[PDB]
């Protein structure tokens, strides 16, 4: 899997791959890694499907219990801590080999600064959280070539369409190098999930416009 | 890795991916896995890729070291047994890891019926060979896969072209199923490749006939 | 073990093999490994024959269960969750040997488009599950050499009938290459048990049908 | 540690840094990892240092006593050989903690495109070589980072001078994610080692140049 | 890691560095390791940094708690006993890889001679405590070479800014021989961070202050 | 660590070096190993630090909590088994390497005869106790030699000046052939410390005594 | 143990503390660990006493060995491989707690300019070595100490005289942190050893010197 999640002025983007395997083999190929956890959070995970899946679900309802509990949402650091809990409730099965690591992108309608109120989070197996001030952040057994290209290709980002663009290049090289994470699909058109927020919210990316950057990048790179 | 081979009329076709994992990274693109080890046999070998290389290189030398020495070459039981032991001999360090598994494609000259003088040859870690008489085998983490295919492909072999054909969407679907397995990389033009062997002898087939092959596939597919 | 479902114009077809072993024995020639769990849902067990029956026998009467004390029955997203939660329940047993993997196969009488509203649901032992969009799945020993032969057949599937006749085919070629799964056996006259499942409920296959259908596979590979 | 090897018109190229460690502790400042081990190639190890000043002195020792035997140097085919015979001769001692592997970089003499003899040879702990085709490589805790930056940086290769620029900035940002592999040194004045290879043979690169080209990696960067 | 904290007269100083691995991998670089855990105290950690981080927030949220509930803070005492208490109880993770060690500075109100009110306190895995009474002390991966360097330069010591630029510096040397510590960061002006303490309470150093220290020490080791 | 105790006519005195390791670095050169458990009792413990002064505190809380609901202390014996209770109860830590051996030293008012009213009980690991009728006793790796010293010199004592020379010295050899026992430190003026009961009770010991007592004895080795 | 050597203007020095141990007992006060293992070259070992003195005396043996064999001496890094030789060859034993790591100080009689001729290596257990490039190292349980101290004191060394004192401060450093380094024992008149090498060879420094340095040092931290 890879994740990758980066600021862009006014907002925050996250895509991720549509990859499975158990071993070498693939068992899945439209794996929907990217979920939207409320109106202003994005969460995607890497690791055991099962402990991937559970992990979305439960915080999402965990978030919206405390909002229709207290009829109000928690602040966004509320939000980092009961994420960070969760994994590190998980981490005797992680020893087990039932491992998920999370990443958190959000935007604070509470922050100072609104072109500033992106936000990117990453965790680790013991529930720790660190909140990335530059800009952008990957998860995943093609994390670091996510990483690496973004490192290069960030100065490219000015408004939402460049970032969007530039994590569907960050997936691709990730794909490129780590053959657990899953490139574009132009047979049977499968493409990377994407999820954008900004002031009006986190909204689920076209397959569509994802499809054209993606075709783009491959016929550069040809 | 994916290695196939398969008996057409008078003729055996055998071909493999370029493919190189250290786990889940990719560490090559373009490695070749089908070495002509004599003028009638070639050897296509899945496993640790230093180990698998120095058997086609130890196993050519072998072979024309007796040509060379006694006038005349092995039979191809000879060829076969020399294998087989080498095989056997490399048994403690492919328990430690070391593992490579060789599959070998022959046209036998001293057959009698020269229209079903090819031969296929599969083999084990303890060096047990099996003349394959059912037409077509394949070793790697792909194998069953690629099998699986040509089981329901083979009735369309009827010459060198269509046994190609069937060879080259064979390692395609395994690709297609096995991470371990490169499939054909369109933007880069790696394909796969491919030896040939018939009465005149075994000879490369060329990269742009599998490639065509591969985007007839892919476009039929779409 | 191999059990297949598939999706077909307005429906699914799950069906599976009839073999027991104990290692290299053959302990049962006759297993009924597919179960109809509910008016609209088959379920197929891989595994330790004992968690198979004993997670197909639970799972039916917990669906009945909900659906008597509530007066509606679960949304086929609530099966799906129940079973895979089952499953991961079962997880440290499977650890040291009782393991057993499920395969779902459903009609959501809640969908929009009733001529797709066929549900294939594969699961792992961490009870993981997915719902399959591409038509065919299978489980057990012999579920990559079905799945690779669907992969090749399905094409072929427009109606009840043609997908009847690619699961047979491909729990065929399961036994044809993993001695775990039994092939037709026409001495005895016992032949992979299959439920279809439509908008007018799910129904078992009789026997004789499959038994047409094997003939028809067996004499085409004979020539 | 790290080391890099690229590809440029008419040449090769390659760098390492100085960083020597005992787990946490920085226990070397200025090691030399890269060495001239013959007229027309140089090798960059990675891993346990007795291992590695071993390798290159001996390797270097065997190169030449070839040629003084035989009055011709062996064949780059043959030198990428007894590097691997080397190497996998090591592979129990590896296997016990002893780990050391080599980058070698070379230019071919007896290649028949004088602009494309360049040659970058990657190895595993089993001997395992591979020849890169796709223009840089490198080896070591930090490899990963400098390759991908590298994949992004290549296409500025049009001289030896952009291709040391290149290759600088790839161990800048290999010292830049990785501890282990050491950044340039402004208060000791201590800068990453380079040898450049091209017809007129493989020389050492002085270290005022690599100075001057860390510097405006480092004032980009600000 | 390394924290480093040391008494002058009048009060003490606590300064860290800001960087974060995964073995060997830089995990991050702006890493906050020094919290002030009340308005007199306080407390670095060196570790897993989820069990630092919990830590101190932990431990400060506990000192407020027996303040508002009793009216009046904890005494200095104990305040360690408290920490002490707090790392005893996680020995068992430790010993499982969630290790953190703490090191703990205040200025305690209730002394007797409000010029030597500074305290330094270190603790180990037990959660055995020491009163520091040489004037400086270090906890983490460089904390051998942090305290070695303050042994030479702890006698230039004579008020907060000497104090401040010592601690600066034993962090340049705990970052020079510990790739596990993050030295001065002059591309991205990310620079350890410190909290001074005395009779007016802890207030946290200024980036800026930090830089300046830290650019006239590299201009220093480098002339 | 070494903690030695020896009677006097009238009284008894106990003292302990000052070094804490950790394997062979020294992580302590100050450290108070010798407590005052109550008006007539005190105590000297041996081991892993945390556990040592969680001992002393525990059990100084034990004797007076029982002074003050029942009105009256403890017979020395009741103090002797309780620090017996809890040294056996720490026995599955101490097997697990958090172990610490205390060592009493006391004046028991309820005495009949007023000279021999001191008292040295010495411990194990397993809760056992020894009241040592010989009239010195030692715990801690240095215990061996500083036994050794005083099977010499013991017989040098006639009062509690006499008594607490002997014990330093005793010391100071335990120091001289044991790494982790401190000599007394010249250069810092760090030095053992001693505690001194008579039925007047128990007090420390000024750090002045004990120094001039230390150069004696190192003057005297000068030649 | 703890040997450190430094590079001055004109040659090297090399300087041993004096202790030996088993565990935490005092097994050695007067051991020589810094032997002049060739006219322009000493050795310094740290780790098992017999694997050390062995290797000092094989090597010494085998470096005049070739010197009478072939009439020449050997380079001086023949001499560095000889000895990594050695190490390596010991590997396995030192895995088996046979371990001793030596300290390479030399003169190298065909440098360019005689005042930078001096050369120091390190080694490691399986046999890497290296050239210091920075002036001074040491070796043993006490090395972090004495180099942290050195890389304070370096600036001092000016000459043969001023580096002996640099050494002797870095061993009482060494000694002040590390129970298995011993330090100055002014009662016994016991200090440690050290060899000077220049143009004219290697010399060991007379007992009176190092005493007098020693002494001049310990006047100075207590004032
Ligand atoms: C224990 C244990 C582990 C596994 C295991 O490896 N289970 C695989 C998943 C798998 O084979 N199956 C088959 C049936 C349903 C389940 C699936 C669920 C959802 C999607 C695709 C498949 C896995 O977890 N593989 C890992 C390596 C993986 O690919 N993870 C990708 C991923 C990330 C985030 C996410 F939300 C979902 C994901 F699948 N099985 O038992
Ligand atoms: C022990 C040990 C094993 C390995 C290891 O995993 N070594 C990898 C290979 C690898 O990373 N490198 C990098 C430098 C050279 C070597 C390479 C050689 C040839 C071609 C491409 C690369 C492997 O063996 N991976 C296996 C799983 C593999 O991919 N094998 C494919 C293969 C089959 C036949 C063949 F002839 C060549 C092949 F690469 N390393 O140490
Ligand atoms: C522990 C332990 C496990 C076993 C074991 O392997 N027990 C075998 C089964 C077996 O020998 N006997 C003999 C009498 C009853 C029992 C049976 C039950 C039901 C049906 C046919 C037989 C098994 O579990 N074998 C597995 C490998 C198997 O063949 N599983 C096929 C299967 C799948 C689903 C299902 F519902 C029923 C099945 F038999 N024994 O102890
Ligand atoms: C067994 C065993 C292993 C080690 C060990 O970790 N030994 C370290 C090296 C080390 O501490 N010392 C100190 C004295 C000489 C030796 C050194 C050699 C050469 C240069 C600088 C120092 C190592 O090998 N560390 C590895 C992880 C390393 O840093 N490797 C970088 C490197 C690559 C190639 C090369 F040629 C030299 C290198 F230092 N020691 O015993
Ligand atoms: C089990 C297990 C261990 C780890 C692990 O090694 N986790 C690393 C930390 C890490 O990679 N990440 C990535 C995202 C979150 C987490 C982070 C949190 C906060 C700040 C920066 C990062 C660690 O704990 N490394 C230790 C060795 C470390 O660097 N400790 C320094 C430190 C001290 C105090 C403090 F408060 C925070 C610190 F990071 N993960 O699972
Ligand atoms: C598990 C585990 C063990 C240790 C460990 O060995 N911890 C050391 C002590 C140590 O390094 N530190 C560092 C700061 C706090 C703590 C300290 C506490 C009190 C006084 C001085 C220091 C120890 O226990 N060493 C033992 C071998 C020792 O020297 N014990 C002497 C001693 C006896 C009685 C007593 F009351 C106090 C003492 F220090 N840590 O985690
Ligand atoms: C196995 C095994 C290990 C030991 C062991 O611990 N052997 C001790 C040495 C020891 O107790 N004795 C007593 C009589 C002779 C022998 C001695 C030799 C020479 C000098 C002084 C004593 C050791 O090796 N201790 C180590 C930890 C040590 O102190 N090493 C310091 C040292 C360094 C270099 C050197 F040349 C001599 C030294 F003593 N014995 O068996």
């Amino acid at each position: 899997t890879t994740i990758v999640a980066l600021k862009y002025p006014g907002g925050v983007v996250m895509a991720g791959d549509r990859r499975s395997t158990q071993g070498n083999m693939i068992s899945g190929r439209d794996v929907r890694k990217v979920y939207i956890t409320d109106d202003y959070t994005a969460t995607g995970i890497a690791g055991t499907a099962a402990v991937a899946v559970e992990f979305a679900r439960l915080y999402a309802v965990e978030l919206e219990h405390y909002e229709k509990l207290e009829g109000v949402p928690l602040t966004f650091a509320g939000k980092i801590n009961r994420l960070a809990i969760m994994v590190r409730g998980n981490l005797a099965a992680a020893m087990q080999g039932l491992l998920a690591l999370p990443l958190l992108a959000g935007y604070d309608i509470h922050a100072s600064d609104p072109q500033s109120a992106g936000r990117i989070v990453s965790f680790d197996a013991a529930g720790g959280w660190n909140i990335e001030e530059e800009g952008y952040q990957a998860v995943g057994s093609g994390s670091l070539f996510a990483k690496s290209s973004m490192k290069k290709l960030y100065s490219q980002v000015t408004d939402g369409d460049s970032g969007l663009r530039v994590a569907v290049e960050a997936l691709y090289d990730a794909a490129d190098d780590d053959s657990a994470t899953g490139g574009p699909d132009l047979v049977r058109g499968i493409f990377p999930t994407a999820v954008i927020i900004d002031a009006d919210g986190a909204v689920d990316v076209p397959e569509s416009r994802i499809a054209e950057l993606a075709r783009a990048i491959i016929e550069s790179r040809s």
